[PDB]
C-alpha cells in the first residue's frame, strides 16, 4: 500500500497564493517517488470555520499517514490536532502555526516580524505622509487567515513605536463582494492619503483599480507572487512584494513526513521561512 | 585515480567573503564524494602578476580535470585561460566574468542590473539628497572587480535617469597604503560634512560602517553588499541600512556540481547562472538563508 499524506488548504481558485503550495506538493511526490507516496488534497472555506471542522474530521477518517495543513483559528482547530496526536499521526502547520499545540513541524513565515519589516518598508516609501491604509479581505466577519491577522499586530507595534503621529486608516473589502465602489468611496473620503499596505496576497486588486483610473499617485505594498500581483509591481502600481516561498514551503512539508516516516530521522520543528522584498529591479532574479 | 578540480580563489581572511564560496565547494565535494572527487583550493596575490603567474602555473601543472575560477584583475589571466583552453581543461568563472575569454559556466550577478537595483534601494534613503557618495577601496591604482566596475556603470545609469540632477561623489581608500582609511574618512566627511548617503560595491562596507560606528557618526547611512559577519553587525548597529546578498554559499556548490555532471555525467550545462540581488534589512536578516 503506498503511502497517504493528507494536506488540508484553504479553498481557491488556480492562479492564486495557494496554487504555488500545491506545485511544491506535488513536486514532492515526484521527488520521492520511488516511496510510492500519494498527497491527496481536499480544501476547506478559511472563512467558515464548520469547512474546517467536517474537511479535518474525514482527514482524520481517511487515517493518513502523516497530515500537512495550514491551520485554521485555535479553537476550531485543536479538536484537530488532538485526534491526531491520539491516533499517533504526526502533522506539520504550514503558512500559520499554533504555538501551544506543538506539530512535528512547522513551514510558514514569523508573522509578527514578517509585519514589522513591512512597516519598516512603508515609512521608507512614506517617510512623511500623515496618514497610511490598510486594506483587508474580510467576509461572514472573519479575516480568515492567521497569518494576516498576526502580522498587521506586527506592523502596528513598529508603527507605534517608531511612527505613532502617523494615522493609520483601514478598508475592510468583501471577499465574494464590488471592490471597486468601496474604493471609489475611500479615495473620495481620503483623497491625500499616498500610501496603501494589505497583508493578504491580493494586492493586485488595489493595484489595477489604480491602473485603470489612470491614478499613478499612490503605491502598495503587497505579499506573494501572483502573475497579477507581479504585474502590478513592474507597472508601478505596487512599489515592494513580500514573498514567502510557498513552493518550498509545500515541498519540505511532505519531504518532512518523508523524513519522519520513511527515513526515520529527526527533524527540526520550527522553520520560519524568509521575508523576502522584491522590486521591479530584483525580481527577475528571485528564484 | 581521482576527479580534482582546482578553485583558484583570492588569498583573503577567514570571515571575508570567501569563506563562504568555499564552504559552498566543500558541502559540494561531500554531496558528491561517491564519485570520488577533490576540490583543490589555491588562494593567489591578486596584484602581483608574477605571483599570479606562478600560482596559475603551479595549477595547470597539476593537470586538473576542471577548474572554477575567481577573477580580479582580468588584464593577468589571458595566459591562463588559453594554456587550459589549449589543453582541453574546461573552467568555470565566479563573480565576475571575462567576456573576452568565454568560460564552460558563470555563476555571480548580473553586475549591471544589480547597480541598477542598489542605485534604486539608495534613492529610497536619499530621496532629498543633493549628493550621495560611492565608496572604494583600490590597491595599486586598480579597482580589481568586473562585477564591481560593471555594477558601478548600472549605478550611474539609474542615477542618470531618475536623479540627473544629483551630484556623485567618490571616495578611493588605498590598500597598499600608509594613508590610513580612517584618514581618509575625516577628510572627506571634513570636506563634505553635508553628505549623508552612500554605497560601496565591494563587500568590505563594514570599514565605513564601523568607522561611523566608532565616531558615533549617526547622521549618515550606507548600502552594502554581501552577509559577512562584519557586515551584518553593522547592519543591525544601524551603520548600514541594506545588505545586498549573492549566494555565495550556493555559488560554489553549484561551480562543483556543474563540474561533476560536465565532466562526469556527460552533462549540458547552461553557461550564464545569473545569482539573485537579495535585499537584506535588519528586520529580515535573521529568517535568510
Ligand atoms: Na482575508
Amino acid at each position: 500500500k503506498k503511502y497517504t499524506f493528507a494536506c488540508l488548504l484553504p479553498k481557491h481558485l488556480e492562479g492564486e497564493y495557494w496554487t504555488d503550495v500545491q506545485k511544491g506538493i506535488r513536486e514532492a511526490v515526484t521527488t520521492y517517488s520511488d516511496f510510492n507516496i500519494s498527497a491527496n488534497i481536499t480544501h476547506y472555506d478559511p472563512y467558515d470555520y464548520n469547512s474546517f471542522v467536517a474537511t479535518s474530521q474525514a482527514v482524520i477518517e481517511e487515517q493518513p499517514d502523516g497530515v500537512m495543513f495550514a491551520p485554521t483559528v485555535p479553537q476550531y482547530t485543536k479538536g484537530f490536532t488532538d485526534a491526531l496526536n491520539e491516533l499517533g499521526i504526526p502533522y506539520i502547520y504550514i503558512d500559520s502555526q499554533i504555538k501551544d499545540a506543538p506539530p512535528l513541524a512547522f513551514f510558514g513565515q514569523n508573522s509578527h516580524q514578517s509585519g514589522y519589516f513591512a512597516a519598516r518598508m512603508l515609512m521608507l516609501l512614506a517617510v512623511n505622509d500623515r496618514e497610511i491604509v490598510i486594506f483587508r479581505k474580510i467576509h461572514e466577519g472573519v479575516i480568515g487567515s492567521n497569518q494576516q491577522e498576526s502580522r498587521e499586530i506586527g506592523f502596528r507595534q513598529y508603527m507605534q513605536e517608531h511612527h505613532p503621529a502617523c494615522n493609520i486608516l483601514e478598508l475592510n473589502l468583501h471577499a465574494d463582494l464590488e471592490d471597486s465602489r468601496m474604493l471609489d468611496d475611500f479615495f473620495r473620503e481620503h483623497p491625500d492619503v499616498k500610501h496603501g499596505i494589505t497583508f493578504n496576497s491580493k494586492v493586485y486588486i488595489i493595484g489595477e483599480y489604480l491602473q485603470q483610473r489612470r491614478k499613478s499617485d499612490f503605491s502598495l505594498i503587497g505579499y506573494d507572487l501572483l502573475e497579477r500581483n507581479v504585474t502590478c509591481l513592474k507597472e508601478g502600481t505596487v512599489s515592494f512584494l513580500i514573498a514567502q516561498q510557498p513552493e518550498l514551503q509545500g515541498f519540505n512539508s511532505i519531504k518532512t513526513l518523508c523524513d519522519h516516516l520513511i527515513f526515520r530521522k529527526e527533524v527540526a520543528c520550527t522553520n520560519y521561512m524568509p521575508i523576502d522584498l522584491l522590486t521591479k529591479e530584483n525580481i527577475d532574479y528571485y528564484h
